[PDB]
């Protein structure tokens, strides 16, 4: 179990992988998906802070970097078939402003047809609001 070794210091509940992805087998070797693959690895140095392990929707990574990480495994074409705003953000807002991954569920499967439609409302009046809106780090629908 390589994600034991992050749970001897991670919290197992919150810091869990309690989501869909808990259940998915990864395309690329037809294991479980473990921590490592969307975080990568802990250097020596990483209780204090460095560009170690990848951090979603925090101000450290840019957006282009944080989302590279995704398409490890998904494809832009099958993305766009499931939702069309997926590829004008691609490059330009971190994917996890909108999904969350580790809870139980995700804020993004369950919107309503309205709520769908007022995601985009709430992060655009934002930008056109908020002098220290950052792409890389979007608190807003959370
Ligand atoms: C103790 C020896 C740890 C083990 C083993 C792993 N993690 Fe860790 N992690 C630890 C600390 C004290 C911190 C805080 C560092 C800081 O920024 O001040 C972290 C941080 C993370 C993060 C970032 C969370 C955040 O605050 O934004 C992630 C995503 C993370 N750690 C992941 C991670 C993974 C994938 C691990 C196994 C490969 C792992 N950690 C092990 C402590 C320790
Ligand atoms: C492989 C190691 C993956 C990485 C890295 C990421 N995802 Fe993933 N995800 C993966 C699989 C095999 C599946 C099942 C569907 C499929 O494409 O085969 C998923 C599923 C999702 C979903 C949908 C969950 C659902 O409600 O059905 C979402 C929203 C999702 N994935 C998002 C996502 C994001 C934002 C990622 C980077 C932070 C990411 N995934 C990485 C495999 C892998
Ligand atoms: C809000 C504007 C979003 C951002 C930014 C990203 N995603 Fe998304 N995604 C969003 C919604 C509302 C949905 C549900 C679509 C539906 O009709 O139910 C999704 C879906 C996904 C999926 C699952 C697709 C499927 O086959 O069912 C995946 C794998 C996914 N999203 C991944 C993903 C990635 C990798 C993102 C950053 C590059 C990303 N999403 C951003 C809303 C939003
Ligand atoms: C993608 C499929 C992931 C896998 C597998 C793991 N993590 Fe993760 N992590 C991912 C995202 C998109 C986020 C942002 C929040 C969200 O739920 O979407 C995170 C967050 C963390 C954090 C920070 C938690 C916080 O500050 O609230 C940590 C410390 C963390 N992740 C660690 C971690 C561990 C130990 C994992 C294996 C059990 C693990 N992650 C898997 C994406 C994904
Ligand atoms: C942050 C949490 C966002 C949410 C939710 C949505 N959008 Fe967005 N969008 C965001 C950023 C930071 C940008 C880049 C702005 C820039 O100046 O480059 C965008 C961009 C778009 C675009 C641009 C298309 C283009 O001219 O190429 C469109 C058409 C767009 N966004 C639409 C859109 C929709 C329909 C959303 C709800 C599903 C939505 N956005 C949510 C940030 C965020």
């Amino acid at each position: 179990n390589p994600d034991a070794a992050c749970l001897d210091c991670h919290k197992p509940d919150t810091e869990g992988m309690h989501g869909k992805h808990a259940s998915v087998i990864n395309p690329n070797n037809k294991l479980p998906v473990t921590c490592t693959n969307c975080h990568g690895q802990p250097s020596p140095q990483h209780r204090e802070g460095v560009k170690d392990v990848m951090r979603f929707n925090e101000p450290m990574y840019k957006v282009g970097e944080q989302n590279s990480v995704c398409m490890s495994c998904h494809l832009p074409e099958q993305l766009q078939k499931a939702f069309w705003p997926h590829d004008v953000h691609v490059t330009k807002v971190a994917c996890a402003s909108c999904h969350s991954l580790h809870p139980q569920q995700d804020t993004m499967q369950t919107l309503s047809d309205k709520g769908r439609i007022k995601i985009c409302v709430d992060c655009h009046s934002d930008q056109r609001t908020n002098p220290n809106f950052n792409p890389a780090s979007v608190p807003l629908l959370k």
